[PDB]
């Protein structure tokens, strides 16, 4: 059982290079290139930009868009929230079937980390409860995207904009609305206290049982009792909707959700005694119940 | 800092479905040849102890249905090389990337594109253990999935998946059909040797930690021979001077001499981690190569 990203081919054919004076990545879908609007900023402009004013000073010819060894001509620009939409003369012949979606906290997605419009790596991320993500992003990584693949449809959910001072990351949906309270300006910004995605830890405990790791099973508890424990350890409260979402794994394993919660209560209170679970010494909360099923 | 796979697009365009009788698995379509595991020609019963030559003689080209998406490829020739089957087909793959076949060394990493019925489902990074197993995520039907590195635009294929051992780890071949390790493609008892920790990789990960701000474990110094006596105690690979030189880039990026990083690692091994973490891990990680640490950092 591994942290597994979706295959990235469909998204690789959509990645392009966008330069204004400052280079980053764009997403080329049909005749539109989506990218973060702060590409129109200088080193100095980033302390507190007036984006509307800044964009007026810019002409299409100030936008160097490259798809591989071919330069694309921009014939129109517009600002939607924190993204720039650059209409180009050519529709992407590699455009997959796609949708834009705004994901919920606790959900996961694959990130295609890109630099200078070229993919360098792919990895699975979770949208944290505080609407950050714990990525691996260097300078130039802005405009890299996060996505899920359902059927043959690519559901784009994330475009990368910034690192916070904690070393975590923040970005928008593909309509340019930030996840969380963040703004695309280089001033101090606080992410809330984070929490552990309880439903995901349980999904991962089920993945452990499915793979032979069973030592942590035992006792029982009620949903309201477990939550009082969860609050102590900074775990998200578990709702009945979460129990139902875990149903499939419960049925594969014969282990009732509230029984697994009992085991998780013991692990939180008593720790791991030095044992491991699927080779990890910590509890993992970036697998959804969906991710575990998809894998097994 | 994360476990990061290569983009899989180039390998996705090479995956096909290979069917022989009731068995179906994945094959790799490069130019006009499809590579796949030879046990595709085995029935349920044959797998205890197949005579692959005898089994393959019973097969003709038309017994091999190869599907690239909705396109059927016609097989015009077949041959066995070690534990892989090479099916010559009528069409060269127009999506063939620049590629090489390589046999990786233990301790090296690669990306796996896990596939079923010739369709990719996921991508993840693996390490070739010192005992020539890998800790993968493979289900039934995943055979013929491949492992690779990408340098520039060249795809270096290094692994094809064949089997799970009963301990749950995985084994397979290079693209010339030679197993990594002592394994054979038969369902009889098979032991992997004692594994060991890839010391140079743990050091590289400690460098990645320092690069990323995690410094609490730094300290003392030691000799290469002194550190190795500890390494031997803790089932760690011995550190050679070639390993020191390979870490040179990270030593220079951080100003920390390799032998100083070794001193800190001895302390971590002798005293454990006291419940602290390093890059968010409560264990020492040994599946990032120096190359992997650089590429990311
Ligand atoms: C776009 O590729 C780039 C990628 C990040 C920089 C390094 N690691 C990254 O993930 N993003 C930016 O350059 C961005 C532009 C702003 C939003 C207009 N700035 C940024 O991320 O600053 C990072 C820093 C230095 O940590 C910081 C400093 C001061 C205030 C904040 Cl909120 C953040
Ligand atoms: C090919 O898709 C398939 C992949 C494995 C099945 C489950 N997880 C896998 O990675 N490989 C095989 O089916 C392989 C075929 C042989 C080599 C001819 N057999 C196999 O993997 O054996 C696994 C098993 C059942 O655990 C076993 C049983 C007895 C002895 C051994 Cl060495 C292995
Ligand atoms: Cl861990």
């Amino acid at each position: 059982f591994r942290k597994m990203a979706f295959p990235s081919g469909k998204v690789e054919g959509c990645m392009v290079q966008v330069t204004c004076g400052t280079t980053l990545n764009g997403l080329w879908l049909d005749d539109v290139v989506y990218c973060p609007r702060h590409v129109i900023c200088t080193s100095e402009d980033m302390l507190n930009p007036n984006y509307e004013d800044l964009l007026i000073r810019k002409s299409n010819h100030n936008f160097l868009v490259q798809a591989g060894n071919v330069q694309l001509r921009v014939i129109g620009h517009s600002m939607q929230n924190c993204v720039l939409k650059l209409k180009v003369d050519t529709a992407n012949p590699k455009t997959p079937k796609y949708k834009f979606v705004r994901i919920q906290p606790g959900q996961t997605f694959s990130v295609l980390a890109c630099y200078n419009g070229s993919p360098s790596g792919v990895y699975q991320c979770a949208m944290r409860p505080n609407f950050t993500i714990k990525g691996s992003f260097l300078n130039g990584s802005c405009g890299s995207v996060g996505f899920n693949i359902d059927y043959d449809c690519v559901s784009f959910c994330y475009m990368h904009h910034m690192e916070l001072p904690t070393g975590v990351h923040a970005g928008t949906d593909l309509e340019g609305n930030f996840y969380g309270p963040f703004v695309d300006r280089q001033t101090a910004q606080a992410a809330g206290t984070d929490t552990t995605i309880t439903v995901n830890v349980l999904a991962w405990l089920y993945a452990a049982v499915i793979n032979g790791d069973r030592w942590f099973l035992n006792f029982t508890t009620t949903l309201n009792d477990f939550n009082l424990v969860a609050m102590k350890y900074n775990y998200e409260p578990l709702t009945q909707d979460h129990v139902d979402i875990l149903g499939p794994l419960s049925a594969q394993t014969g282990i009732a959700v509230l029984d697994m919660c009992a085991s998780l209560k013991e692990l939180l209170q008593n720790g791991m005694n030095g044992r491991t679970i699927l080779g990890s010494a910590l509890l993992e909360d970036e697998f959804t119940p969906f991710d575990v099923v998809r894998q097994c």
